[PDB]
C-alpha cells in the first residue's frame, strides 16, 4: 500500500518512542523490587506476568514508526528467551539504554555505522571480559542461589530447582508443569527426552507458550517409513477410538498428506502429533526401541515384518503426560512396566560393558544417562489460574537461568558484572573517534542494568552506579536490602551466559537501530 | 475506472516527487558513510536494510502520479538487482539526477527525444569508455577488496569470499545462507548447481526472496516423462510420509495436472518442487545421473525398465538443503556416498582421458569442474534475526559484486569512474543542440554517485567533485576516510558490470521518463 | 490566554522553521542575481521588491512557535535597515546561517550559552578584522560604485548619487522622492535639514515608510512656548483656511492639548505636524531665524513682543516640499527670497569672520555648511507605481550605502569581506570546547553571504566558497559575470558599515535563539 515515509530526526525520535514505550512496560518489571505486568487477553483472563519477553511479546503500538521501534527492540527480549530464557527485561534495558545513548550520539553528528561498529566492538570485548570473569557453576556451587535469584527471590523455588539438579543431576531433564495443591510439588518420573520438534507450526495448543502440552497421551514407534494411506487409516481409526491422544516418533514426518487430511478432519477437540527421532539408523532403531520398552510400545520394523494393521492399542505405548517443544521434545510419565524397565536398563549396563568404539561408547553412555536420570518435574502450586501462570514463568525463568549457569557460569548480580567488565573496558579504542564514542555509548549502557534496578527501588540510580564502580570484585547492591555488599556472598548471582546474551543480542539490534536514517511504513 | 489525466509541468513535477521519494530514500544508504533503511513488514519485525533495491522496493506513494513517477525509476533498482546484484543505490541515484537535469532540461523548452537520445548516446559512449577503463580481475586481483567495498566496508566478509573463491574457484559456485553461531563461517561442501528455475511461480516461500530454501530434501530424478497420475500418487505418498521435502528433477514440468492438485492439498506447511534439467537427451541423461549419484538416488528410464511404483524411498536421493531460483537452482549438500562421489569423479576423469568431440570435451570439463569446484557455502553470523538479514544482504551483495569483478572487471569505486568517463565524453557531440543538452545531462548526472557519497559523508559534493575531477586516473576521495588518493591502492574497487549496469538502467528509464508529457492514473 | 509551551528540539525546530520560511523569503533577494518578492497589500496592488527587510517585514506564520522564530529573525533586518540601511538580506542570511549551525551544535549538546559566548567573540574579533580590512571612502572613492552595487547593479543610480555628493558634498543631505517622467533626475535646491523627530507615532502617513511627506506646505516658527488655547486658535483657522499643510517647528510638542484635539478634528485629510527645533537657546533661536529667512517666514518671541494673533499667512513661511522622519526632519524646497537667502548667507559668512569661539565657530561652520550644500534631490523616474516603488527602495539603498561608505568605509563586496575576515579568526579560541565551536559557527556563518549569492547565480556554493577562500585580498567571485577577480577592480564595493551591521545584528538574535530550550505562546 501506499507508504509513510520518515527521515532523519522525525523518523529516529518516532522509532525511539516506541523503544520506550516497549522498553518502559518491560523495566517496571527488572530486579527484586520490580513490578508486574497485567496484558489483556481476549482468550480469557489477563496474565500478570513479571517475565519481560511476555510483556515485551504483548506491545504493539498504533503509531507505525513508534511501532517499528517496538518491534525491532522487541526482537532483543524474544532472542534473549529463545536463547537464555532469561534476562530478557535486562536485554530489552540495555537495548533502550545503547539506542538512546547511540541515537544522542547520531544527533551530535558522529557516523552512526561508527557508533555500531564501536558498540560491537566493545560488546564483543565485554564478553571476552564476562568469560573471564565468569565463576564455572562447579566452583560457585549457587544453583539454588541462582534459581532463587531468577525466581524474584523465590528461596522455595531455587531450592526445588537444586533439589531437582541433585536428583537427576545437573545435566537431568526438569519439566515445569502446573500441579493441583497450593504448594510447589518436585517428583523424579521415568521418562524420555530428546533433541526434536514438531514438525507441523499448526500444532500450536491453545497456550501462546509454543510447547504443546498432552495428558495420557498413546505412543506409537516406526523407524520404517510406510507410504500408503490405507495400511494405518484402520490404526488411525483405532487410535482415534483408543481415548488418548497420539504422539507418533518416526524418522521425520511430512504435512501434505498426513497433517492437512487430519486438520481437515478434526475441529481442535483432542490433538494428534508427530515428530522426529534422533540420530539415524542403527542409532535411531536403539532410540526407539528404548522409548517403546519405557512407554511398553512396540517398533515396527522391516526386517521383522510386523504390520501396522495388525497393531492393536494394547501394544501401542501409553504415557501420562508429554511435552512437545521445537528445540526439545519430552516424554514425562511413561509407565510400561518397572521390571522391563530395570531389565533393559541392566541390558544397556551389558553394553556398557560389551561396546569399545568412542562413538558407540560415548552415545551408549548418553542413552544411560538419559534412563537413570530420570525425568524431574515440578508442580507449580497455586491457589489461582493467574498465580499458576506467574509462578510457572517464574520457575521456567529459574529453570533456564540455572541451566545457563551449569552450562555458562555465573557473575555477579543486580548487573554488577556488566559495571565490572565496563570498568575493566574502559582503555577499549576504535579506530575513529565515532568508534570511540560507539564504545562509550555501550560501556555506559551496560550500568543501565543496575541504575534500571536502583531506580525501581526508588533509590539514586546514579549515586548507587557510582557507589558500584567505585568498589572491585563481586562489591555490588543488594536491591532487596538496599544495601552494598559482596554478591557472591549474599547470593545474587547472575548466569553468565544470561547477562552475555542480553547484551549480545540488546547490542545487535541497538545498534542496527541506531544506523537508520529513514523509515517506510504503510500510512 | 474514471482517470485523473496530468498534462506538460504538473504532471512532470508529481512524476518527479514521487522520484525523489524513492531515490531519497534510497540514497541515504549509499556508500560507506550511508545509512540504514528500517522496511516496516506486515509479516514480522521490521527490516533494517542498506539495500537500495531493497528501500526502492517498498516505496509505494499515495499521490497517484508521485506513485507513477516512484514505481518507474523503482524498475532501475530491479533492473540493476536482477542483472549485478549491486549498485541499485548508484542506478537510482543516477536515474534522479538524469530525470532532474532533463527535467530541467524540458522545462527550457527542448525536445525530450532529443534530451533522451543525447542520454542515450552518452551512455552508450560510457559504457565504452567504462569497458576502456576497465582492469580485468586477474590483473587487479582485488577480489577481497571488491567483496569489502560491496559488504560496506565489512573486510571479514570481503576475506570470506576471497577465500571461498580461492577454494572452489572464481567460477564456482558460492551461495549465502543463515548460520547458527555470531560468525560468518565459510564451508566447502559437495554439492551441484544447474542454470534452471522452478516451472510455477506459486513456489514462493514465506520470505519475498524470490528464491526458495528447502532443508533436508528428498530428491527425485527422472529424465523418462510419466503420463498416468495414479502411477506415481503411491510414489508421492511415499515421500509424502518421508518428511523430508520432495524436489523433482525433470526434463520440464506442467501446473495444470500438478501444481493446482498439489496446492489444492496442502495449505503451505511442507513444500514440494520440480524442476527442469540441463542439457537434453545424452546430456540430460548424463546430468540426473551425476546428481543421483550425488545424492545417492536413482534415474528411472524406459530402457532400463525400472517403474516408479517399485520406487522406495532410500532409493531417492536425500540431501541437506537446495535453495531454488528462477536464473539458476542449487543443491548445497547432497550426502550420497564419499566414496561413490570419488569413483563417479575417477569414471568421468576417464571420459576426460576417452572423450575427443570439441562439444562433448568441452560439456565433459564442464560437469568436472562442477563436480571439483563443489559448492561453497557462507554461513551468515548474526545475533539476532534483524542483523542476520542486514549481513545476509551485505554479503550476498559482495557476491554478486566479486561474481561481475571476475565477469567484466574493475574500475575506480566511490563513482570516480563515471567522472572519469564523463570527464572522457566532453567534446561528445550529438546531431541538435537537444541532443547535445542531452549529452550532458547525462555526463552531469555520472557525477551524482560521487556527489552523492559525498553528501552522505556531511561534506561538500562539489568541492570533491571538483577535485575528483581535477585529477587523473584512478584519484579519487575515499569516502571511509574523508581523504583523496589513488581508488586502487586504497581498494575502492567498483565491479564494471556494476557501474555499466547502473549507467544503462537508469539511462533508459529516466530518459523515457523525461519525454512524458502526459500521464494517465486513477482518481 | 491559555499557552502552548514547547521545550527543547520540537520548540527549536519550530523555531528555525520560522526562521526559515523568512529567510528563504529573504534570501531569494540577495545579490545581482537575486531575484524580487512581491508583498500582497491590503491597501492596494502588490508591492515588488528586492528589499530583505520588507519582504521579512510582511512575513507572519500561522504557526504560532514558527511564527515567533520568524519575528525575532525579523528583528535582524529591521535593526540592519534602522542602522544601516542596506545589507537586511546579508542580515538575515548571517542569522540563519548562525542560527541553523548553533542549533546543530546545540542539538550535538554543547552548552548553548558558551556557543552564544563564542558566536559573540567571534563577532567581535570579526568586526574589529572588518574595520582593519576596510578602506576609507576618501582612499577607494567608488561612491558611484557603491551605489550602483547598492542599486542591485543600476550604473545610473550610482552615478546619480556620486553627482549629488559631488554637488553637496559627501556630508549633504540628499532625498529620495517619487518623480514625474521616466528618468531619474536630480536637482540640487536650497533647503534645510536638522536631527529630529515627530512627537507623535501617529502622524504615521498612508504610506508605510515611517516618514511622512507634505507636498507645498506652510511653515510656523517658535522659539517661545505658547500656553493658553484660544490665542492660537485664530491662527490655526488661518493655516486652517490658507490651504497647504501646517509643519510646526518649536522647542518641544506635547500631544495631550494639541495632538488629541486636532485628530478629533480631521479625519485624514490633510495633516498638520511639529516637531523640535535642533539646539536650544541662542542656538535654536539662530536655527529657528535661519529657517524662517529660507521660507520667508518670521519667528515670534518674548522680547520682539510680535504675538502670533497679529500674524498673517503671507507673514508664515511657505515651502514645497517637506519630509519628516524620526531620524532626521528635512525642508526640501523652501521658496522664500534668493536675494534674501543670498543675504543671510553673506551675514552668516561675516559670522565667520567674527565669532572666535571653538563651540560657536564649530556650530556656525556646520550653519553655513548646511546652507551652502543644499539639498540635493533624486527625483525615481518610473513608468508605473510599482516600478516606483521598486526603483526608490533600490535607490534609498544606494543613498544608504553611500552613506555607510563615506562614513565607515568600504570592503570588497560579494560576502568576500566576511570571508576574508573569517579566514584572518581562524586561530580564534574561546574558553572552552563549545565556546571554540560557536566561533567557528559565526565563522561558517560569515561564509552564508558569498554562498547564497552562489545559490542566487545556479552556481555551486561551496566550490566558488572555495575558491574565494583559497585567494587572498579582494579576490572573490564577480555574480554579475559569474567569475572570478579582485572585487575593488570589478566595483563589487559593499559599505563596512553595511556588513559590519549585518553580522553584529544577526549575531546578537540568533546566539540569543540558539540558547532557547523552551518558547511560550498562545494556543
Ligand atoms: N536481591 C537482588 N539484589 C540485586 N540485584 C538483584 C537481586 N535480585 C535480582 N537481582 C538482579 O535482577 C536481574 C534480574 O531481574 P529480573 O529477573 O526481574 O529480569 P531479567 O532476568 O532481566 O529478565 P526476565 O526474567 O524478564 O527474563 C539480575 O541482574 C539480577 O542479578
Ligand atoms: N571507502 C569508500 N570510499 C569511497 N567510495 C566508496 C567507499 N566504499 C564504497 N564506496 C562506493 O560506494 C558505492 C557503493 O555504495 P553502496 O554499496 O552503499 O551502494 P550501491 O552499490 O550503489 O547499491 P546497493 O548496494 O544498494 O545495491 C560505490 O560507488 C563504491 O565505490
Ligand atoms: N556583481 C556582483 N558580484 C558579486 N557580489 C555582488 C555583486 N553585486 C552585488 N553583490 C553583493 O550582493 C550583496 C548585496 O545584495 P543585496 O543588495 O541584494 O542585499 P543586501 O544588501 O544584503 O540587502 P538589502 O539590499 O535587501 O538591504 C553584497 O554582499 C554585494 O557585495
Ligand atoms: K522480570
Ligand atoms: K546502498
Ligand atoms: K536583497
Ligand atoms: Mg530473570
Ligand atoms: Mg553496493
Ligand atoms: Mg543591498
Amino acid at each position: 500500500a501506499a507508504k509513510d515515509v520518515k527521515f532523519g530526526n522525525d523518523a529516529r525520535v518516532k522509532m525511539l518512542r516506541g523503544v520506550n514505550v516497549l522498553a518502559d512496560a518491560v523495566k517496571v518489571t527488572l530486579g527484586p523490587k520490580g513490578r508486574n505486568v497485567v496484558l489483556d487477553k481476549s482468550f480469557g483472563a489477563p496474565t500478570i506476568t513479571k517475565d519481560g519477553v511476555s510483556v515485551a511479546r504483548e506491545i504493539e503500538l498504533e503509531d507505525k514508526f513508534e511501532n517499528m521501534g517496538a518491534q525491532m527492540v522487541k526482537e532483543v527480549a524474544s532472542k534473549a528467551n529463545d536463547a537464555a530464557g532469561d534476562g530478557t527485561t535486562t536485554a530489552t534495558v540495555l537495548a533502550q539504554a545503547i539506542i538512546t545513548e547511540g541515537l544522542k550520539a547520531v544527533a551530535a553528528g558522529m557516523n552512526p555505522m561508527d557508533l555500531k561498529r564501536g558498540i560491537d566492538k566493545a560488546v564483543t570485548a565485554a564478553v571476552e571480559e564476562l568469560k573471564a570473569l565468569s565463576v564455572p557453576c562447579s566452583d560457585s556451587k549457587a544453583i539454588a542461589q541462582v534459581g532463587t535469584i531468577s525466581a524474584n527471590s523465590d528461596e522455595t523455588v531455587g531450592k526445588l530447582i537444586a533439589e531437582a539438579m541433585d536428583k537427576v543431576g545437573k545435566e537431568g531433564v526438569i519439566t515445569v508443569e502446573d500441579g493441583t495443591g497450593l504448594q510447589d510439588e518436585l517428583d523424579v518420573v521415568e521418562g524420555m527426552q530428546f533433541d526434536r520438534g514438531y514438525l507441523s507450526p499448526y500444532f500450536i495448543n491453545k497456550p501462546e507458550t509454543g510447547a504443546v502440552e498432552l495428558e495420557s497421551p498413546f505412543i506409537l514407534l516406526a523407524d520404517k517409513k510406510i507410504s500408503n494411506i490405507r495400511e494405518m487409516l484402520p490404526v488411525l481409526e483405532a487410535v482415534a477410538k483408543a481415548g488418548k491422544p497420539l504422539l507418533i516418533i518416526a524418522e521425520d514426518v511430512e504435512g501434505e498428506a498426513l497433517a492437512t487430511l487430519v486438520v481437515n478432519t478434526m475441529r481442535g477437540i483432542v490433538k494428534v502429533a508427530a515428530v522426529k527421532a534422533p540420530g539415524f539408523g542403527d542409532r535411531r532403531k536403539a532410540m526407539l526401541q528404548d522409548i517403546a520398552t519405557l512407554t511398553g510400545g512396540t517398533v515396527i520394523s522391516e526386517e521383522i515384518g510386523m504390520e501396522l494393521e495388525k497393531a492393536t492399542l494394547e501394544d501401542l505405548g501409553q504415557a501420562k503426560r508429554v511435552v512437545i517443544n521445537k528445540d526439545t521434545t519430552t516424554i514425562i510419565d511413561g509407565v510400561g512396566e518397572e521390571a522391563a524397565i530395570q531389565g533393559r536398563v541392566a541390558q544397556i549396563r551389558q553394553q556398557i560393558e560389551e561396546a569399545t568404539s568412542d562413538y558407540d561408547r560415548e552415545k551408549l553412555q548418553e542413552r544411560v544417562a538419559k534412563l537413570a536420570g530420570g525425568v524431574a518435574v515440578i508442580k507449580v502450586g497455586a491457589a489461582t489460574e493467574v498465580e499458576m501462570k506467574e509462578k510457572k514463568a517464574r520457575v521456567e525463568d529459574a529453570l533456564h537461568a540455572t541451566r545457563a549457569a551449569v552450562e555458562e557460569g555465573v557473575v555477579a548480580g543486580g548487573g554488577v558484572a556488566l559495571i565490572r567488565v565496563a570498568s575493566k573496558l574502559a582503555d577499549l579504542r576504535g579506530q575513529n573517534e565515532d568508534q570511540n564514542v560507539g564504545i562509550k555509548v555501550a560501556l555506559r549502557a551496560m550500568e543501565a542494568p543496575l541504575r534500571q534496578i536502583v531506580l525501581n527501588c526508588g533509590e539514586e540510580p546514579s549515586v548507587v552506579a557510582n557507589t558500584v564502580k567505585g568498589g572491585d570484585g563481586n562489591y555490588g547492591y543488594n536491591a532487596a536490602t538496599e544495601e552494598y555488599g559482596n554478591m557472591i556472598d549474599m547470593g545474587i548471582l547472575d548466569p553468565t551466559k544470561v547477562t552475555r546474551s542480553a547484551l549480545q543480542y540488546a547490542a545487535s539490534v541497538a545498534g542496527l537501530m541506531i544506523t537508520t536514517e529513514c523509515m517506510v511504513t504503510d500510512l
